[PDB]
């Protein structure tokens, strides 16, 4: 009897719907501390403490490139923060510090008693997630913490692409036609350097570098994927382990890999 499963048994459809099954409410970080701004995405009556999801958008971008994560995390039993970075110009290392700030806020606020997520979240249960500069910052967070419980970067980059030292369960969204991060040189190698940890490569089809962004159009399928990834490592919940490891054998997936994925 696993402690953190929350939520009922899932299914495809209720995966692949635009929302979960939990009603979502947000507000908006008054006193953001080490990054630019945030908001702060919740379920109500989860049915226990959920794991906190900081998600990073990239250069030049904002929250917005990355918001549908939050309600649709969120309604799965998870609190999630979209962050904007102190500079849009930041780097990802930068981007990982601010990341590592944002959850530790979402950790003070807890504990806050005037915070709508006062007792909510389980802040020994945490993930992270980004785009392009961003996903280098959550992978790089992820090198750095090794305590975190799961990665789901998209369209990731870095300088580097030697993530060796992750042992954190990471799923690397990937888009095919990416022009700005090409899969060959970021993403594909990235995903090849982690030896020490559960994984996963899934390409879609046709993608440009903003292929898992708010508005894509394989929102049914790059959400189930999210969702099931985060439900099986941040709560450890083996009803997910089916949707988390399967290859979609989709149409809309050009290439799939995964890697210790019980």
């Amino acid at each position: 009897t696993n402690p953190y499963a929350r939520g009922p048994n899932p299914t495809a459809a209720s995966l692949e719907a635009s929302a979960g099954p939990f009603t979502v409410r947000s507000f908006t970080v008054s006193r953001p501390s080490g990054y630019g701004a945030g908001t702060v995405y919740y379920p109500t009556n989860a049915g226990g403490t959920v794991g906190a999801i900081a998600i990073v958008p990239g250069y030049t971008a904002r929250q917005s490139s990355i918001k549908w994560w939050g309600p649709r995390l969120a309604s799965h039993g998870f609190v999630v923060i979209t962050i904007d970075t102190n500079s849009t110009l930041d780097q990802p290392s930068s981007r990982s510090s601010q990341q590592m700030a944002a959850l530790r806020q979402v950790a003070s606020l807890n504990g806050t008693s005037s915070s709508p997520i006062y007792g909510k979240v389980d802040t020994a249960r945490m993930g992270v997630m980004g785009w392009s500069m961003g996903g280098g910052g959550s992978l790089i967070s992820a090198a750095n913490n090794p305590s975190l419980k799961a990665a789901a970067p998209q369209a990731p980059w870095d300088s580097s692409t030697n993530f060796s030292s992750v042992t954190v369960p990471t799923l690397i969204f990937a888009c095919e036609n990416d022009s700005i991060a090409p899969v060959n040189s970021s993403a594909l190698p990235i995903y090849d350097s982690m030896s020490r940890n559960a994984k996963q490569f899934l390409e879609i089809n046709g993608g440009s570098h903003s292929c898992a962004n708010s508005g894509n159009s394989n929102q049914a399928l790059i959400g189930k994927k999210g969702v099931a990834w985060m439900k099986r490592f941040m709560d450890n919940d083996t009803r997910y382990s089916t949707f988390a490891c399967e290859n979609p054998n989709s149409t809309r997936v050009s290439d799939f890999r995964t890697a210790n994925c019980s």
